[PDB]
């Protein structure tokens, strides 16, 4: 199976609805290795439940608040220690402060502003120059991210220009890696129920577009967001660097 | 395996060195079924003899001339006829003449412009016409681009007007087709060594550029085309429509 | 009336009052260019050379030209030259499509309606630019109008969606032929508007009450806002812009949903 | 004529090539009155001796270092106390450590990356939310982009991910603010021999190659950017919102 004898380590596990927990669950029925990482002590449990669950063979669970320095950097040691070779990270991590997720953009304060950037965009080139002492057999790194760092997505302000820093991200870091064997893609993924949904939107009435109006008739699932993750740490991606693969049922090609 | 019970269609195999001969193998490699569609009768003993290299039953190969409409129609009559069901068809066609592939872009000719349409765009949509007929159950439609489709390309000329034309109309057969099951995908392929490299402005040059500036440092493979054709075509790839994934070393990222 | 001061330029696609091509006429003319117009049929012809004859100074040429036709495109161009013999840019304001192709779905379109849709209203481009190339002897700009459609996918727009996008990868490859040349190429990607080319179609008042509500500067694009931008391309100005599609749509383009 | 009774403020001259002193003589030449802004006495001198140099007569000269949320609110207070009305802002701003402008993009420090960010992306949006406060009667907002923020530019590193950012707030901000009759918009210039282009590897040699393989056959001047920011900040460009305008010969259009 595609990803047998690869060890995977999963950033962003927050309960049983996180898009990072389809990405887990695919890697692991690809035959995957994992490691999962979470933010902060309030979920160490609901994380380690969730590996649990996973047939066989004890993953680590590690803590890493992105925004440390030496926490993500110990992070890293103990894989390398624990592990000594990984074949991709899944980057799956997103933050704003709530507040600068509605009305005007024009309001976000320098603060909300580089919040957002250090947390949904800077980390993934911390967790890359991590990633990258602890991958010498190459391999592939993912985030996600979405079509709101592209074209403007009301209410979502803010993180839409984290999100297009972070796609900018993706395509300097393919630049530095892809010599060392390493390659850098993100998937956007279409709109899912998840905790970081839980605020305003009426998300309904968008799905419900979404289910209208995309191609595919239908909404984004968890799993089809990580059966192409496995996809893009699998051998059949060698190929595929510096790109941006939507899962998103085709919304992202349409216009009126 | 993969793509375990399911049969493709794979058109444009010329020779060995053909991008739709990497993805009939890479196909077969994933356990599906092939029928193979070739231009004309001077093809038939290649796509006869490479159809024959690959381990199983025989494989149905038929001339499949996709400028005549008539021809076209027959084929895949004949495809239902023998197979009933289809999942997908790999669509790998591309013309232009010759002398317009050099000099000013601005003395393409009526006639020649029309037929770089004729053959290199609208055989996608001709195509996909007839598979939705024997798209019994859903699957996916795959073409293959190049980036002058989307930035200019010395000598590229009516074949980048072409793969514009192409990849607009990816677009909107993955709009029309989603609710039928269908998805619509193309792969943009780096500069490979085929028959349709035969007489460019130093080609050999151009795979010198892409091996030491394109993220990865290596030219693309056929093989890497064909393994992501798999996905593609693949469940995997049930979220994924009306997309372009760039296999090309990462190239298309870089400015200068 | 000064800015193309001195200038003139071909004018093509004026159909009636409502013509894009005549807003841009209109601006071109407001900022003192000298126009030639040309036509294709037999009668919008006077329509055409009524719409000419309003504008204040000097009578304008009017001249027939089916984009369709190569004969009439070398005859048009070589009056041109024979007449005026330099000409400073072009206005490319020409689209058609069979419009039984402009609903349901676009896998059905016809081989026919597809080359037809591409040669009107890609192709005719390139006709044009290498006509244009040999009287634009001090360089200048050529112009064509485009549609969001030819970018992303937008509801029965179909066969002239691809027929955009053509016309569009045609706009960067002009370019890049004729910069050395002292031509300029560009495209300008406008908003709905109320013409004869939106007669037909599904809901149009639909679509520009949603473009009024949502588009950035909350209403819908005139004629005149394209012709201004048509303007800034034709003068020295945009000296330095080729190869470029600018949206003059009410910032619409940016929206995602 | 064309800004006949109209005031801007132009941000970021620094010395008699910056590019926003360009845009001073466009708008000046076509009836703008304008206000200057300059961060640090390093250069109040140099600012101050341009803008005598101006044969109207007679500019404020205002300081505003965009790091500093008193320092910025104040000069838009006292523009708004000694002007009245302004129909339009030029922000020409951009900085991040040079050290971080060579090598790998991941090497880029936290606070390398933050300071980038912070100067010349976040720095569009506090000008715009004061600006908005005094643009009455609406008008345009113009900043200065480069092709790094959209493709790979060696080096550019850090910046170019700040430009993607900076590109993403265009349009943010310009669903925001049309709505009060203000339009946002960049132009994205070629390479110029600036301050900013000082210490840049081989520029001589990125500027050969602009002039020989880009369409138009030559550089990109100041006076370019300049009379195109004319038009944007006009009535011409009233229809024109959330665009990017490439100055730069036509170079963003190639592809190998
Ligand atoms: N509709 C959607 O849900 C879409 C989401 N995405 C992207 O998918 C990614 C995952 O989000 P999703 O699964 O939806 O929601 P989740 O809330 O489940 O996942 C977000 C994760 O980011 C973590 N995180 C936040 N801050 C930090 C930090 N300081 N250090 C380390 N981790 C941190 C969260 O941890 P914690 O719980 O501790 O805050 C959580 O585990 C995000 O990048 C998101 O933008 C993209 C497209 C659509
Ligand atoms: N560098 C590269 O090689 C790249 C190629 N591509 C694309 O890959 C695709 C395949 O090209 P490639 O494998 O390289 O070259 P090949 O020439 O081997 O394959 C192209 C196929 O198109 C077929 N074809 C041409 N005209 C017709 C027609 N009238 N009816 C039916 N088939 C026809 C050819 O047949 P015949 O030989 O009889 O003409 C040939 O079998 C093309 O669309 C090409 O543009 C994309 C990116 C990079
Ligand atoms: N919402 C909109 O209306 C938008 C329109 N556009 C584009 O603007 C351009 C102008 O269209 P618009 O003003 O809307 O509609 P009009 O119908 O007013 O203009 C279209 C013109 O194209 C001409 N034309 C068609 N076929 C030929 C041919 N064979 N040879 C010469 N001329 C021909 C028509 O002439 P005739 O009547 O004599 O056949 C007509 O004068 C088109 O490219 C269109 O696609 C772009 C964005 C939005
Ligand atoms: N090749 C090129 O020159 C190109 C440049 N650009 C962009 O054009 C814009 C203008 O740059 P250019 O004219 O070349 O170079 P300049 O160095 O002349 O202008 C840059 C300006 O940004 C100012 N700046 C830096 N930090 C601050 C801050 N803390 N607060 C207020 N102002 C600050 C600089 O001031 P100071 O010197 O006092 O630090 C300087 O005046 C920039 O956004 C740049 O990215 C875009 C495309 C091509
Ligand atoms: C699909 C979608 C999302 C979810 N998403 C894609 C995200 O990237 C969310 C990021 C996020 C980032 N930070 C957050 C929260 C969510 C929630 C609560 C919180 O405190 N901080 C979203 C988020 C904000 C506004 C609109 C949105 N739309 C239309
Ligand atoms: C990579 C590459 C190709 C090959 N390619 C991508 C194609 O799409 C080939 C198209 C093609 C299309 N028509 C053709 C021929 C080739 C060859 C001989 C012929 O008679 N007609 C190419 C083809 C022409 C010009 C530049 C080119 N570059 C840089
Ligand atoms: C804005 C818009 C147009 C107008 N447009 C952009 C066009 O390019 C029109 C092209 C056109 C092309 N061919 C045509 C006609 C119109 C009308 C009558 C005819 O006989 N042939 C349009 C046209 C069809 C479907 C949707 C459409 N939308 C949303
Ligand atoms: C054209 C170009 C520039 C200049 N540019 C477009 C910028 O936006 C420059 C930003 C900048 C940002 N921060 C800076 C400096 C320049 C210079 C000195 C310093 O101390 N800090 C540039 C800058 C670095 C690498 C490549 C570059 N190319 C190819």
């Amino acid at each position: 199976e595609l990803l047998q004898g690869k060890t995977f380590v999963v950033m962003g596990v927050a309960n049983q609805r996180s898009i990072a927990w389809g990405i887990a669950r695919s890697l692991h029925n690809a035959g995957a290795k994992l490691i999962f990482t979470y933010a902060g002590e309030r979920l160490e449990r609901n994380v380690r439940e969730l590996a649990d669950t996973l047939e066989g063979q004890e993953s680590l669970v590690l803590p890493c608040d992105v925004t440390n320095d030496e926490e993500l950097t110990a992070c890293f040691e103990t894989i390398k220690q624990e592990v000594g070779t990984i074949h991709g990270v899944a980057h799956c991590i997103a933050f704003a402060n709530r507040d600068d997720l509605k009305g005007e953009f024009v309001d976000t304060s320098r603060d909300g502003f580089l919040l957002a950037q250090n947390i949904s965009a800077f980390s993934l080139t911390a967790v890359a120059r991590e990633a990258k002492k602890v991958m010498t057999e190459g391999g592939n790194i993912l985030t996600l991210t979405y079509l709101g760092g592209e074209r403007v997505v009301k209410n979502y302000n803010v993180m839409g220009v984290a999100k297009a820093s972070l796609e900018a991200s993706v395509k300097y870091l393919a630049n530095d890696l892809g010599q060392h064997g390493i390659r850098v893609n993100a998937i956007s993924a279409g709109p899912i129920r998840t905790l970081s949904a839980k605020g305003v939107g009426d998300f309904n009435s968008i799905l419900r577009e979404i289910e209208e109006r995309a191609p595919l008739r239908r909404t984004t699932t968890q799993e089809e967001v990580g059966d192409t993750a496995v996809f893009l740490f699998s051998d059949l991606a060698r190929g595929v660097t510096g790109e941006n693969i939507h899962v998103d049922s085709g919304y992202h090609i349409l216009g009126l």
